[PDB]
């Protein structure tokens, strides 16, 4: 037998505050980490350098500088 499992995720926000412009990029992962994991691959694609916070309640990764 078998059946495809959908597997929860919830959406995590990161916020890069970077020079002049506000960008805010969502996504959705299983828990904090994997958000993490997808957040820097993304930060890296992309050329985001910085300092970053988490805020769980918010489910919200801040990069500054």
């Amino acid at each position: 037998m078998h059946h495809h499992h959908h597997h929860a995720m919830d959406t995590y926000k990161l916020f890069i505050v970077i020079g002049d412009r506000v960008v805010v990029v969502t996504t959705e992962a299983v828990d904090a980490a994997t958000a993490e994991k997808v957040f820097k691959q993304y930060a890296n694609d992309n050329g985001v350098d910085g300092e970053w916070t988490y805020d769980d309640a918010a489910k919200t990764f801040t990069v500054t500088e």
